[PDB]
């Protein structure tokens, strides 16, 4: 049962090492290219968007899979929603007049000067081997031809937030509404990915703010009477995607399916379940049940709301065709009602 899911959990633990060396090596990349892109008028006022949980510029979307956001100071900027989409939105407002096509800053022509400069600059270093694969992340850079990580370009906007989230962020009844203005008053962030001339609305920045300050209680994990299982049910939730995705490698089934969507579906059950006593350590197997649960419905309902966007469905159509989905929702099914055969050793 649980002890299944907590050999999982410790098995984990012994690739930290390899962990930390592979974002030491991107931390460096992540540097230099810092340095180069600060020299360009345009990404003069570029930096590094601290949103790692447990590294602080480096966030880990998979095994030898990492990601990285470079921020942009972009003042005075004004919205349009693009086709009543909630999630997507043209910018509109002088060091980026360069980008505009009319009084729309284009997401096209700011993305390919982006690409371009580290496309640049990752032939001059030979310390390491650094080449481009492959439109958001802007450039996906694989590192010794083992380490990949994906480099998001994001304006960031000391506004408040678009209309769209107005009924989003749904923590009051779990972290407060206290906590909720306060994360509200923080910075939000667009990035290039195009519905083209369109940003989409980021927030991944808040995940570090919730993920290591996510109990009811103020305490939660910082003393041993306080012990909780809510970031080890995550933990298991994105390993579960992992081990499907490689299995089914050979047809390539689950390759629209990522992380992101998995941490979705557990904040939403945060949300659900808003109790420290709903997140016991001792109940780890009822914990993750409950968040396989909600994952599965999520796919058989294909519905899964963006956790700051309620009307922008990351399931939809649009986003992820049909056959992906019910084919997820049956191995999910499967997994589930067999007690995880894919966790076994
Ligand atoms: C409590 C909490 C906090 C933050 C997030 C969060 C949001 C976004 C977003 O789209 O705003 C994320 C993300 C994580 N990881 C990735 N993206 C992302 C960013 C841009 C485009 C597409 C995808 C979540 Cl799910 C829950
Ligand atoms: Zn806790």
């Amino acid at each position: 049962g649980a002890s299944k899911l907590r050999a999982v959990l410790e098995k984990l633990k012994l690739s930290r090492d390899d962990i930390s060396t592979a974002a030491g090596m991107v931390k460096g990349v992540v540097d230099h290219l810092l340095l180069r892109l600060k020299c360009d008028s345009a990404f003069r006022g570029v930096g590094l968007l601290n949103t790692g949980s447990y590294y602080e510029h480096v966030k880990i979307s998979a095994p030898n899979e990492f990601d990285v956001m470079f921020k942009l100071e972009v003042p005075r900027i004004q919205l349009e929603e693009y086709s009543n989409t909630r999630a997507y939105y043209f910018v509109k407002f002088n060091p980026l007049s360069q980008f505009l096509e009319g009084e729309i800053l284009s997401a096209s022509k700011m993305l390919s000067k982006f690409r371009k400069i580290i496309k640049e600059e990752i032939n001059d270093i030979k310390d390491t081997d650094v080449i481009m694969k492959r439109g958001s992340p802007a450039v996906t850079l694989l590192i010794s031809e083992k380490i990949s990580v994906d480099i998001t370009l994001a304006l960031e906007s000391k506004s408040s937030w678009p209309a769209s989230t107005q009924e989003g962020l749904r923590i009051q009844n779990w972290l407060s509404a206290k906590v909720r203005k306060q994360l509200r008053l923080k910075p939000f962030y667009l990035v290039p990915k195009h519905a083209e001339e369109t940003w989409r609305l980021s927030f991944s920045h808040i995940e570090k703010e919730i993920l290591n300050n996510h109990g009811k209680s103020k305490t939660c994990c910082e003393n041993k009477e306080e012990k909780c299982c809510r970031k080890d049910c995550l933990k298991l939730m994105k390993y579960l995607l992992e081990q499907l995705k490689e299995r089914f490698k050979d047809k390539k089934h689950l390759d629209k399916f990522s992380s992101y969507h998995v941490k979705t579906a557990f904040f939403h059950v945060c949300t659900q379940n808003p109790q420290d006593s709903q997140w016991d350590r001792k109940d780890l197997g009822l914990c993750f049940d409950n968040c396989v649960t909600y994952f599965l419905q999520c796919l058989r309902t294909e519905k899964l709301e963006n956790y700051f966007i309620p009307e922008f469905n990351l399931f939809s159509s649009n986003l992820i065709d049909k056959r992906s989905k019910e084919f997820l929702t049956k191995q999910i099914e499967y997994e589930r009602n067999n007690e995880f055969p894919v966790f076994d050793e």
